[PDB]
């Protein structure tokens, strides 16, 4: 029921005056100004958000909102048709309209990502912005400052006009580059450079305690040659200048969201102190990074949209996260964030999840997952292997590998993804406005690197129920599953003692013998068994997840069932459980016969 | 009851002591052998001595009463093989430490199990002189010479022998050694002063007091043990159902007829397993094992309780009666 947003001038500057000193609240108090012209006005709170393709503007937390014209309130109506658009009555003789309210940030995880803490915070100028209806968002000039936590440093892809104690006043910015221009700020910083010259990139370190901050030249030199290697691929970066945005924290709610000059990183605490441990979420700031060609230069048409505050079309999110997804664990394995072997489990388990931990493919494709942001929120469901679940992540992934198996057959291996990305991608170096795109263009940019067919190869992989792994073997290797732990599973169950067992008993368990997962039709969906129930023995044994897969190993070829105690709310029963196959992981294998172009395509250039 | 019975203990135990208890200093061993008179029938003043005073009210002292008699019928098979005046020796062979049959090894029971005798002695006191002399003419007679004397003034067994004849002459001596040295009932007492120990489903207030709060679960009678909320089993009963099963104190009743325990889920059960041939089944836990087993108890839950045989004169509402 709002107008619809004109490509019109906007007169004057949005000004946005956040206070961020409220940390024991976790309270945001906002003041925003603007020109106030005579007549019916609308303001808006953003509701779609770039990066989360979904309208995950949080109305609800927005309190406290007065808005007064010229000094003289005038009481505000929301639109019932539009919950985030507020309408008042600007007099006629007026001059400046001032809207002040508070964003009430997020005081435990079940209300959101928690944004503020005692040692660092992060700012999304989404949650503490207003703006004027009837206007593309980039036509509207902004200013953005903040008044900081006393002597905290802060960082932010935005320039800085001036610092005047701890009130941080930006340059004007166009408003829709403010909200893509988030801040993390806290007393434990570091700042490193990961890339000189005149497109310089940087990493900020934000930390719960200063020791986390002591990175190591080796894992640094791994940053700085994942910015190399993103420039053989491209040849070209869309920013002026780049700044990673790092939390290693234990209290700031999790984060990866990109954006043209900047990214949003969480890590653990340990994300350099323990490298060793911590590598299985190190492709998030090659993911992150990755976006600022696929996803913010480039964008599907139907997703750049003229303000926050019109519905987004996801329909080509598996090239946007798919091949991102797809590109941040290969040059992950090219930087040297991960080793080689590790970017091949990791490759492994995802084949796995299509080849065997999706049968929910059988009846919903990949192309309607691109609904999942909107439909799902990321909210819990019960079956994301039967329902699925934003598989134009990792099943996108896996048909850009297929894309790049075809590339070469199509050229006697002289052409390859990586020229699809160079050309979709690495036009008008220094430009970060958005270059939209259609199917026809992917189609027709594919067809120039090797001309084939592409328009049915990707309708018939994304609108099909058929296999999406058939990237593996072109390239040389084959699916296998045995019972040497996954490197990636055996990473993310160690020191919890849990238990991953997708591909023998069908569900995974916490230590405490929680369920936490069932596959659909595996043999633990079929003795009833669902999440939440509890595992309390295995054949008359206290659970353990070393008990659990001893008798699994020991029910291998037998036809002694496998019992299990089972705790469903208030009652306990035993099941028998046949499944005689043992403890399976999915590998990569060599093809003997075939050349090896998986390493090639991991290889760093 | 525990002020009168502390309070009782300044005739019956300072005032009043056996010889070879009365040591010299308070380095050589003590001679405990009396001790079914110095705490036996102190226990059993203590309680007559609340419902006399109003400490207790008369349905409580009853009950109370109730639960005694019937630790000494069903709850004590130690009885078996061992005597209560071998109990005496409980306090230098345990230091009341834990033990795992206190109904089996017995403790101390010169206590509860004297106090039961001295009840019957009351009883045949009663019938002996056609209901004009009671155990109040023992206690007048035994420790109520030398108003203000609070030096220790000894007794042996021959005394209490001596003491009971004259209050009225039958052979004591023989009385209270087949109490104390034998094998048999304690608790004729009640049935003598005109009661009956019985059992059913309603509890027994005191069981039900210290029961509530905590909603603990006392099944000595039906299934052979205690448990807490927690469904930790407390207590077992030798020779009882949850015994039979193998049970120990520290297992775990975890569910029963599959649902998660609690004190209402097994109460509930052995009710609705009572007249019938179903077993209930207990899911076990056993250290870090887990099994279920089948008991075969159908005679639903059981509290004991005193009732009154209608024929005979009513002697323990007057001991319980205040003076
Ligand atoms: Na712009
Ligand atoms: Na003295
Ligand atoms: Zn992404
Ligand atoms: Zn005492």
């Amino acid at each position: 029921a709002t107008a619809a947003p004109q490509d019109v001038p906007f007169e004057g500057t949005l000004k946005i005056d956040v206070d961020a000193t409220d940390l024991q609240h976790r309270i945001f108090k906002v003041k925003t100004t603007m020109p106030a012209t005579p007549g019916p006005m609308t303001l808006l709170y953003p509701q779609w958000i770039p990066g989360n393709h979904s309208p995950t503007g949080p109305i609800d937390k927005l309190a406290g909102l007065v808005i007064k014209v010229d000094g003289k309130v005038v009481p505000w109506t929301r639109d019932q048709f539009d919950v985030y658009a507020f309408k008042v009555d600007v007099p006629q003789g007026a001059s400046e309209l001032v809207a002040e309210f508070k964003f009430l940030s997020p005081q435990a995880s079940s209300q959101g990502r928690v944004m503020m803490t005692p040692e660092m915070l992060n700012l999304q100028w989404n949650t503490t912005a207003l703006y004027p209806a009837g206007y593309f968002a980039r036509n509207i000039k902004a200013q953005a400052s903040v008044t900081l936590p006393a002597g905290w440093s802060y960082a932010t892809a935005m320039e800085t006009e001036r610092r005047v104690g701890d009130t941080v006043t930006f340059k004007p910015i166009d408003f829709d580059d403010l909200v893509d221009s988030p801040m993390f700020a806290g007393k434990y910083y570091k700042r490193v450079e990961l890339s000189a010259g005149k497109q310089p990139v940087y990493l900020n370190v934000f930390a719960d305690e200063a020791k986390s901050l002591d990175a190591k030249p080796e894992q640094i030199k791994a940053h700085a040659a994942l910015v190399q290697q993103m420039d053989k691929l491209y040849g070209a970066r869309h920013f002026d200048h780049y700044e990673f945005l790092l939390a290693l924290t234990k209290k700031l709610g999790g984060i990866g969201l990109e954006h043209h000059r900047s990214s949003e990183n969480s890590g653990a605490p340990n994300y350099f102190t323990e490298w060793d441990k911590s590598w299985t979420g190190r492709d998030l700031l090659a993911h992150e990074f990755n976006h600022s060609w696929n996803g913010k230069y480039r964008r599907g048409a139907d997703l750049a949209t003229p303000n926050f505050n019109v519905p987004m079309g996801d329909s080509l999110l598996w090239l946007y996260e798919g091949q991102t997804q797809f590109w941040g664990e290969v040059m992950s394995a090219r930087s040297g964030l991960w080793t080689q072997e590790q970017a091949r489990d990791m490759l492994a388990g995802v084949a796995a999840q299509y080849e065997r931990g999706r049968p929910g493919m059988a009846w919903r494709t990949v192309q309607d997952t691109t609904n999942d942001p909107t439909m799902s929120m990321r909210r819990p469901k019960a079956y994301r292997n039967y329902q699925m679940s934003e598989d134009y992540y990792s099943g996108g992934q896996m048909m850009w590998l297929e894309v790049d198996s075809k590339l070469r057959a199509l050229t006697n291996n002289k052409r390859s993804i990586d020229d699809f990305g160079k050309a979709f991608f690495g036009m008008k170096n220094g430009d970060w406005d958005v270059n939209p795109y259609t199917f026809d263009d992917i189609v027709s940019t594919l067809n120039g690197v090797a001309a084939f067919d592409w328009a049915s190869f990707l309708r018939s992989r994304m609108d099909g129920h058929g296999s999406l792994i058939g990237g593996i073997e072109a390239n040389g290797w084959k699916l296998v599953y045995n019972d040497e732990p996954n490197l990636a599973t055996k990473t993310d169950e160690s020191d919890d003692k849990d238990a991953s067992l997708t591909y023998s008993l069908g569900m995974s368990l916490k230590a405490s013998g929680d369920i936490s997962d069932v596959l659909w039709d595996g043999p633990a969906f079929n003795a009833g068994l669902i999440t939440g129930n509890t595992i309390v023995a295995v054949n008359g044994r206290a659970f353990s997840s070393d008990v659990i897969k001893d008798a699994i190993t020991a029910a291998k070829g037998t036809t002694v069932p496998i019992e299990l105690l089972v705790k469903r709310l208030d009652r306990y029963d035993t099941v028998r459980i046949d499944y005689h196959g043992g403890l399976l992981y999915p590998h990569l294998e060599r093809i003997a016969g075939k050349p090896d172009r998986l390493s090639e395509l991991y290889k760093a250039r």
